[PDB]
């Protein structure tokens, strides 16, 4: 099993960054002063512009490579932006080192899509859950790691930071000896229509878009949330319990929504709209709660419904769909969910734009997912009529 083990251990080391949850309180510590507004409004939001400008070319160059040297391209990126987080300041460096993380982030589709082109189809579904996992008990275990020897350890995130770059360093160097993948437009387009051109083939998939947007652009300033209710100044913050429990009970979650004997034409979307509203509420009690404990309960509990929400939604893509277009829908639907992020972001967040303040556009955040609740309910009365006759 070398060539899975090898693969796993570079999706183990590659997702074990420690300091991802300990991110913004060394941002905007003694580090760099960054004050949050600067950070907030401008350093946070070229991630997700980067993502969205380079997923394209990410996943042309992916099938156009090979699927070998994106990984590579992942790996040099992850190094370069923690470098440059350890040394630079000012706020342009750290602008392209959000770039950078850009760059790192939207090559996750390359490296999920490698596995195909290296294993055999029927293998595939098991051995792309084992990296899933190996992934998820990667950040575990780094965050876990950071909270030991930031609780009581009393180590300086510097050195943290120091543990992430050799952590990233070491899966840029397993995934150097990667075994090799030795293994139109308008008609993709044309497929592309009749990718949804069909009653469930369209079903779940703006939801799922628009979920995940919600999720990327919720999740990076729930850290910013957390320094506002809780500043870093003078009080320790326990991060990494919380992102090591928040993805644990995820996978725990995407374990158990297998298991559930449930039809999707019953009741998939209702149940869809009711995790949708019961994340909006959760959203809204973290924004307005003003207690830090609770905050981060209703982040861990955002975390478990999102998990459960997308493991039904991508079933019901992957049921739709073939299995040679699993990476083209993925990166297709995560396109349209950076573009609408992207929009969202330049309306809200941008400096440039209204440039809300951060306590502000978690307001709209809550009522993002209670608008989306409605649609849902409302397409999923839509079914309720049709399933009257
Ligand atoms: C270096 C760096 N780390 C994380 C993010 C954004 N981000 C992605 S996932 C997640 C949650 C982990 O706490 C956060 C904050 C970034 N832009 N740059």
């Amino acid at each position: 099993f070398l060539p899975t083990a090898l693969l796993c251990a570079y999706g183990f080391f590659a997702s074990l960054r420690p300091s991802e949850p300990f991110l913004t309180p060394y941002l905007l510590g003694p580090d760099k002063n960054l004050t949050e507004r600067e950070v907030f409004n401008e350093i946070y939001p070229v991630w997700t512009y980067s993502y969205l400008v380079l997923l394209f070319p990410v996943f042309l160059a992916t099938d156009y490579l090979r699927y070998k040297p994106v990984v590579l391209l992942q790996g040099l990126s992850l190094i370069v932006t923690w470098f440059m987080l350890l040394y630079a300041q000012g706020l342009l460096a750290i602008q392209f080192l959000e770039f950078f993380y850009g760059i790192a982030t939207a090559t996750e589709i390359a490296y999920y899509s490698y596995i195909y082109s290296v294993v055999d189809l029927g293998m595939y579904q098991k051995v792309t859950s084992y990296c899933r996992s190996a992934t998820l008990v990667g950040f575990t275990v780094g965050s876990v790691l950071g909270q030991i020897l930031v609780s009581v350890a009393g180590w300086s995130l510097f050195s943290l930071n120091v543990i992430s770059l050799t952590c990233v360093s070491v899966a840029f160097a397993v995934a150097w000896f990667l075994p090799m993948p030795q293994k139109v437009l308008k008609v993709l387009w044309n497929d592309f229509l009749m990718c949804y051109s069909s009653r469930p083939l369209l079903c779940w998939s703006v939801w799922w878009a628009l979920s995940t947007c919600g999720y990327f652009q919720v999740v990076n300033y729930t850290q910013g949330l957390w320094e506002k209710v809780m500043p870093s100044r003078y009080a320790a913050i326990y991060n990494g319990g919380v992102e090591a429990v928040s993805t644990l009970l995820g996978a725990v979650a995407v374990f158990a929504v297998g298991y559930i004997k449930i039809s999707w034409s019953t009741w998939g979307e209702m149940t869809l709209s009711l995790f949708s509203l019961l994340i909006a509420a959760a959203v809204y009690i973290m924004d307005t709660v003003g207690n830090i404990w609770v905050c981060y309960a209703s982040y861990v509990v955002f975390r478990i419904i999102y998990m459960l929400l997308i493991t039904i939604a991508t079933f019901q893509i992957a049921a739709n769909l073939s299995m040679e277009r699993y990476a083209l829908v993925f990166g297709v639907n995560t396109f349209i969910a950076l573009a609408l992020q992207t929009l969202l972001t330049l309306i809200v967040v941008d400096a440039s734009g209204l440039g809300l303040e951060i306590t502000t556009q978690f307001l709209i955040y809550a009522s993002y997912f209670a608008l989306i609740a409605v649609v849902f309910l409302a397409s999923g009365a839509v079914s309720v009529m049709k399933k009257c006759r």
